[PDB]
């Protein structure tokens, strides 16, 4: 049939777990997609399809084609952290059966395993681009033979999107010219059903195969007051509540009840976390009722649930009490307030099936997949504003749960004022993919072809102004307006008026400076590195080493609405502050004269001085957060000094932790080689948040902060002593901070036997390729 | 008989070297000191015996039977690192192919195995306190079996003299107390012909054997005018010079050349080190004009002494203009200015004999074995003062090559007016041995007595003063009266006054602090430990990171006198310093003010004012010569800019390693983790004098900092390199940096071969005993 895969010749390894994991048969879509043509043999790709498609069963066998015929290496590129570890974990275990070795560059993380032992990289966009600009330097480009982008639609719609341009057409720059001057780079891009993708194909001279095929059929609706609208507008159902619902009258309880009694999960998405909050508890609340008084009520696993609310309980954050209610009820709530480990293990248990009812905020629909049959969007607002087309659409693409329902079902609640905008969200589509590069005529330049073209330059191609206008034509700029050239003339101006590159007489040819040369190896924006770099220069000349905080005030990143600083807070913290660490204030230019005055009112803050004041103070106060996050201070106890939530914290921690590489690697390149000293410790100390003491024990990735402190207060300081230790010391020593309530990101929850076992030989296994 | 070594029946290993090494029959003298009684079963040993008596030959055979008996580890404590390296390398030699295993603690040295896998420790006294201080800490002390002390008469007046009655009394007191409430610890102490010798041992607890047997007998006798005078002012001989001479009066050429009419050789000894350059060259002149105007003449087999040239030149000091003139005719010079490599050459090429005649300074009497047929010395008034009896004892006790000579002489040259004190220095004898622990009048306390009681309370023995007046009763200080309490009382006070201990109730328990923990750990002074803890919290207060200034001006030593400060050079040097170094200037207190004063004309510190101050300044003055030093300026360019000799800047440079490592372990204790990141890299980057890079090279210890800047400038960036290199490629770099020019201290001189082998042997050794 050419459908059951024994009839492709996959290595058996892969086939007996596809099998395992249930693929036993692809899609016909599948088949044509990797017979398409010169797909198979070499020749770049885009293809779009629903998320429940088998989307990326395409592009793992197209790197199981390259990794063991040709034997080069793949770049696998992810949008987010989240996704990049679920994949590297699912990867590494397909392929480490063939003996094909994975492992991943993701946020803070470096692997082990340095790139010339790898054979498949999984990397978020940032560490990608800054990977492909250390494969120019060492001129390794050679080694790869494939590069795999998911999200591709991205590439016009953020920061990273313009980091995924860049990426791309310095490989599509380098390639071709190398080529023209069989395919050795292969791209396959995965994306939304964009409008122009016929134009992204053919920038990157891909083939392309575009389908809407999905595995359980989809009915969308929209409903407004009790009618439910299909998406053409006429009437499919009146609604009549199953439910006497209390709660609130969109009637979206009764509306999760009515399937939640066929056996089915909900999923339903709310404007705001607090709101989630509020409505997770009604929905647990009236499932009580009904149980109290008491269709059937609910059933519910409830020996499950106990494990599932044990695992969260032993978290350092132990268990919210919303969710204490809700969880044995079978609802949860899921948002960007929750931390990282709590939501693995809510989300785990929904993909089971425990939880039944799971509300979430919209971040949960762009981040890892979830099978839901009804999947209730509560308004087409959000946060004060219209529903992005594109969230609406990754919201409900999640509906109908593969080869268990025989459709998927959603329905968009909304209000009669709002009845147009759900009207719009059903039938509109997503905007065309378009380049940032276009040039914000405001400004000079803008930022993302500023860095475009310091990264050719300090990189060491296109040192001229014909092989920048060259590359250009490969910017996917170009085929969009297929002004630019201009825009390049004056960021090379803009570049060479603040020194990141040297002008010199050959046309002209330019150089890198240290400055440009830290600026790339950084992977810092150009505009942000010339205050790292003054900020720097006018530390180094007057530093305090009796604490932490001075390091940290250069280590944590600007403002960036974080959260809301509580000034009654800040200025009541002023006073109790030590005198110490109060000269580290004034060092840096904080001043009480205008810490009262944030206290005392809202400061206009419309000039560029107290602009920057206002950046110190804020700095400032973020930097306190931290210092007590690396002293251990429990994620708890810093929100009841300065009132942030554990996930403002947790993201906090994780993005000042990429940055305190950055200023790591930054300084190094300048040779400020006592910088080096002071601020290399903390990216895995902020990483993790621990001691100075623990910096060693945690590289065992089975121990965090909390499971490392025993550890080591056990006595265990080193991983020497760690791999000595009996498995039945380790045991008790878990046991001291017969049933699975340890979580470890990679898998399940062990058993603290299993555990002890893992960590002891993790120990040995580390020892053995370090002392290698 | 029975005198041969093989009747007494020691390992063949040891009997073959010792055959190699001449020593075929014991003195009668060394047979009865190890037969002397319960000496041979354990019982501590002092003995007395001149210094070209086989001295140590009774130590070493007292070693192999504790260490291969009892497997119990020894120390052997030498007073100086010269010393240090010659001894461990001779027992080196001598005792692995036993087995046993040697090293040493000797300055910024460690092992590279830990001391529990010794055998043998060779100390200096400073490091051997350091040691049984941790061995206190540990409570390893029951690992001892014999600590052997040489040069016992230090003991009495040395700055590092007190230290080893502090370490001698710990050792008596826990041995005795544990002991009482066979012999564990067994001492043997080499010693002086001292007066009191007989309550040394009776203090320890010694057996005790003292003789005057000389294997040559020794003439020793006073010159003035034309007269030669025995001990007994009757003539031995009228002296008419054979050679005539036109430098100098005294015929101190000519009664050089008394000797050189055959093959012996003479070792003179001046009272300056340009005296003996300009007496080295005067003789070296004459003999010359003798050759050039030609008893034979000398006979000098220049081959032998131009290898000798060419191993100086090599050396990155080059070959002194002095040096290359008397060097060929057999004269060379020796004083504390040359290089440490430079005297080791020119003594090593005086024992063979290459080099007939050597003018030495004092230091050399006392510091290294070279036998000398006559000895002469050339005023009894050196630095303007008389001899001490110690030193002319040590600068005679070298005469005569044993078994070459018949008779060892030495002359004294004496001028009319000084012959009485010539006669006195010649019929005199050495003052008995004191304590050094009596405070004077006016003094509150002894530092040595504040660090006795420090060193106990804070280890954790005697924390009652019952105990400390019990340890008291152990002090050397206590046989020699027999106030002591008194001061101890008072030195209670000023520890606890000075919080370096804490006073509880129960009599009394005293308490370390962090602060004495600290200090004791260091081994830092307290009295100077109380500047050092105020200068580092002042200087983490405000610290200067973008240079190594501010590290360097905490770690440069105290100002000791080590050279006269050229206060023209140093405002020469002020208006010159870049405005950074000036920062760091005025941030510990520097006043160019005062500076200029210093130009306008000699000042004097009057108050404590004044005294501070100008140790401010030339305590900054000398941390710019530890700046430029480790730059790798070469020391030539230093003593151009700075004026100071090769000798100050290496004694400097060693010292300040030794005070690097002080400060390094004092901040570890105290808790101020940022300074350890700091400093730590400075006490090796001192020691050899290297740039930041080349820190992981040195450590092989073939590989000194020019010939780690080689192999680091071809590539070789890592020992693991080094390990891979293959060995012609070292000897092409060692001979781009065919005979024996290469100089190893621990080595005579090796081909570019033999050294590129066993470095890179050693760089694998390395490997194998850092992976285990």
């Amino acid at each position: 049939d050419k459908l059951l895969l024994a009839n492709w010749g996959l290595p058996k390894a892969v086939l007996e777990k596809y099998h395992s994991f249930g693929v036993k048969k692809m899609f016909e879509w599948q088949a044509e997609c990797l017979l398409l043509g010169q797909v198979l043999e070499g020749k770049n790709l885009v293809y779009s399809a629903p998320t429940s498609a088998g989307k990326t069963l395409v592009a793992e066998l197209l790197i199981l084609k390259r990794v063991l015929e040709m034997r080069k290496k793949a770049l696998f590129i992810l949008p987010f952290v989240s996704v990049a570890k679920e994949k590297k974990y699912y990867l590494q275990s397909l392929f480490q059966e063939v003996g094909i070795k994975v492992d991943g560059y993701m946020g803070s993380t470096s692997p082990s395993r340095h790139f010339s032992s790898l054979d498949i990289a999984v990397c978020t966009i940032e560490r990608a681009n800054g990977l492909i600009n250390r494969l120019i330097e060492e001129n390794k480009m050679d080694l790869l033979g494939m590069v795999v982008v998911d999200e591709l639609h991205m590439l016009g719609d953020s920061h990273r999107g313009y980091l995924l341009e860049l990426l791309l057409t310095k490989i599509c720059y380098i390639t071709r010219k190398s080529a023209s001057c069989s395919n050795a780079v292969q791209i396959v891009g995965m994306s939304a059903t964009l409008p122009n993708l016929e134009l992204v194909a053919s920038w990157l001279n891909a083939e392309l195969y575009h389908t809407d095929f999905r595995p359980v059929p989809l009915l969308e609706s929209v409903k407004v007051g009790n009618s439910i609208y299909d998406s053409s507008m006429k009437l499919v159902r009146e609604f009549e509540p199953m439910l006497q619902v209390k709660g609130d009258e969109d009637h979206v309880v009764s509306l999760c009840y009515e399937t939640i009694c066929d056996n089915h999960s909900v999923l339903l998405f709310c404007p705001s976390k607090k709101w989630c909050e509020k409505l997770a508890d009604i929905i647990a609340r009236e499932f009580y009722n009904l149980h109290h008084q008491a269709c059937p009520p609910v059933i519910l696993e409830q020996k499950e649930l106990l494990e599932v609310m044990d695992q969260l309980r032993r978290l350092p954050s132990g268990l919210d009490s919303v969710l204490q209610k809700t969880v044995p009820w079978g609802v949860a709530f899921h948002h960007a307030g929750l931390t990282f480990e709590e939501r693995d293990i809510i989300e785990g248990a929904f993909r089971q099936g425990l939880i039944r009812v799971l509300a979430a905020t919209s971040t949960l629909s762009s981040g890892v997949n979830l099978p839901a049959r009804r999947v209730i969007i509560r308004t087409p607002i959000f946060g004060g504003r219209p529903l992005d087309i594109l969230t609406y659409k990754q919201m409900v693409g999640r509906a109908g749960r593969k080869g268990v329902d025989t459709v998927g079902e959603s329905i968009l609640i909304c209000k009669n004022s709002e009845k147009s905008k759900g009207i719009a969200l059903l039938q509109g589509s997503l905007k065309p993919v378009r380049s940032c590069l276009q040039r914000r005529e405001g400004e000079e330049v803008t930022g993302s072809m500023i860095r475009a073209i310091l990264e050719i330059i300090v990189g060491g191609v296109a040192s001229t102004s014909q092989d920048m206008h060259t590359y250009a034509a490969c910017t996917f700029l170009a085929a969009s307006m297929k002004v630019q050239l201009g825009a390049i003339e004056a960021c090379v101006m803009w570049l060479l008026e603040n020194e990141f590159i040297q002008s010199t007489e050959a046309g002209k040819v330019y150089h890198p400076t240290h400055l440009g040369s830290a600026t790339l190896s950084s992977s810092l924006s150009p505009a942000d590195t010339l205050d790292i770099f003054a900020d720097l220069q006018r530390a180094m000349k007057g530093f305090v080493l009796e604490n932490d905080l001075h390091i940290l005030y250069l280590v944590t990143p600007m403002f960036e609405d974080w959260t809301t600083i509580d000034w009654y807070r800040f200025f009541c913290l002023w006073e109790k502050l030590p005198t110490s660490m109060k000269r580290v204030a004034e060092l840096v230019g904080v001043e009480e004269g205008f810490l009262a005055r944030c206290v005392k009112g809202k400061v206009v803050a419309r000039t560029e001085r107290q602009h920057r004041q206002m950046a110190i103070h804020k700095r400032f106060f973020t930097s306190l957060v931290l210092l007590d996050l690396i002293s251990e201070v429990p994620l708890r106890e810093i929100n009841q000094k300065y009132g942030c939530n554990r996930g403002q914290i947790q993201s906090l921690q994780q993005s000042a932790a990429v940055y305190a590489g950055m200023i790591t690697v930054f300084s190094n390149r300048l040779g400020w080689h006592n910088m080096e000293l002071l601020l290399s410790q903390f990216q895995k100390r902020l990483t993790f948040g621990i001691q100075r003491e623990l910096c060693d024990l945690v590289r065992v990735s089975l121990l965090n902060a909390q499971r490392a402190r025993v550890l080591y207060a056990s006595g265990f300081h080193t991983v020497a002593d760690l791999a000595r230790a009996n498995i039945v010391e380790v045991e008790v020593i878990l046991k001291n901070a017969n049933m699975r309530t340890i979580w470890v990101t990679g898998r399940k929850g062990l058993t603290e036997r299993e555990a002890a076992a893992l960590i002891v030989e993790e120990a040995r296994m580390i020892l053995q390729q370090d002392l290698v």
